[PDB]
């Protein structure tokens, strides 16, 4: 029975004095970001925020970004990302459409809703005034069942729509992926992708929830390779998550220069698209085993992923085959199932729809039920759950990895 501050919070208990986060612009121990976020917390909480409220976050990647996210989350309120590069049209009609009363945002963002007549508070400006508030533990603000978090994910009716995760799914994706990943006091870990995608909670919580150090990348070591590279080494990341296209870029660029990579980098995670399999040999011709490489798979309805193959493990001929493995489940409680048009199991090698059953699903989506009747589908053989239905089709291997076949 656990929320995701609480697990951050165990964590800040067991290392008060290590670094949980850094940027150029200044660093946060494990102590002072929770201290913060705590301040924040019972401001908030004077604001109304409280179990299932929405508060709508537009911030840049900061300090105050990371302070923002758990201050909502340990108020008992779930964070709706706006992303401030968004036109204000988009912007605006996330914030009605998920009635969001309360938007925690920095002065330089201010305008960027339209007759927005809510509480605003800003994280640059205001920091004399919530230093006022109480810097202990907020306690019973949630339970997991509760939302953590509604992200937004493109409709194909010309409105994106926002997903629902709740405390629950989160934590149980947190606590696989740290085992998974092998994460560790002595990881540093690039904070790389925008709130606006969930794998970012991925990059956040699985850091902050293991007693590692979160490191926030700039906007200008992205425009190249070389530069990358370099910054990654500088800061000593041991841990890349990147979408699959940076990734790309990172081993076509690799082939054609010199470039080494960072000395203490020993993971790279990806996922975000299929990956070329001809890229995947560049790697292992050019970079070889180590660091390890790591291919995810999953909708955010799955809570951020379900699947995963470990690339560097693969022998050359399943790397030499027309498709690289999505692989295996994240974990026991979550199930990841090819099944026929009537919802039933199939023998291997046999194709068809991928969906998603146990502790990884959404609740829904906010204010869609004909989407969400249409999604989430309770399973006829397990009456008390429910299934998700992908749009990606596959098969499962004799070996048993899953292969994905694309989209349905």
């Amino acid at each position: 029975k656990q929320s995701i501050h609480q697990l951050f919070e165990t964590q800040v208990e067991r290392t008060p004095e290590a670094v949980a986060v850094l940027s150029e612009q200044g660093q946060l121990t494990y102590e002072e970001l929770n201290t913060k976020a705590n301040q924040l917390a019972h401001y908030l909480r004077t604001l109304g925020v409280k179990s299932e409220t929405l508060v709508g976050v537009c911030v840049d990647r900061s300090l105050e970004m990371v302070i923002g996210l758990l201050a909502i989350l340990k108020a008992g309120g779930a964070y709706v990302p706006l992303d401030p590069t968004y036109p204000r049209e988009r912007l605006t009609y996330m914030v009605q459409d998920a009635q969001i009363s309360v938007l925690v945002t920095q002065t330089q963002w201010s305008n960027l809703i339209s007759d927005y007549q809510g509480q605003v508070i800003c994280l640059d400006s205001q920091w004399a005034k919530i230093a006022s508030y109480s810097q202990e533990n907020l306690v019973n603000t949630v339970n997991p069942e509760n939302l953590a978090y509604v992200i937004y994910t493109s409709g194909s009716t010309g409105k994106p729509k926002g997903v629902m995760i709740e405390h629950q799914s989160l934590v149980n994706f947190t606590k696989l992926a740290i085992a998974q990943y092998q994460i560790t006091t002595s990881d540093r870990t690039l904070q790389f992708v925008s709130i606006s995608f969930d794998v970012a909670a991925e990059e956040i919580y699985v850091t902050l929830c293991s007693g590692a150090t979160l490191i926030l990348r700039t906007e200008e070591m992205i425009s190249s390779i070389p530069s990358f590279v370099q910054k990654s080494q500088d800061w000593q990341i041991t841990v890349w998550s990147l979408p699959t296209a940076y990734w790309h870029l990172l081993v076509n660029e690799l082939v054609k220069s010199k470039i080494a990579l960072p000395d203490s980098l020993r993971l790279v995670i990806i996922g975000g698209e299929r990956v070329q399999p001809e890229l995947v040999r560049m790697w292992f011709k050019n970079v070889g085993n180590f660091p390890e490489l790591i291919n995810v798979y999953g909708p955010t309805e799955g809570t951020i992923a379900v699947s995963l193959c470990r690339l560097s493990q693969l022998t050359e001929s399943q790397r030499n085959r027309t498709e690289i493995p999505i692989g295996k489940s994240l974990g026991e409680n979550i199930s990841v199932y090819v099944l026929d048009e009537t919802l039933k199991t199939v023998p291997p090698e046999t194709p068809g729809e991928i969906y998603i059953g146990g502790t990884a699903l959404a609740r829904g989506y906010l204010n869609r039920p004909e989407l969400t009747a249409q999604k989430f589908i309770q399973d006829p053989f397990s009456p008390s759950e429910r299934l998700y239905k992908t749009g990606d089709l596959g098969r499962y291997l004799a070996d048993g990895n899953l292969e994905y076949l694309g989209r349905v």
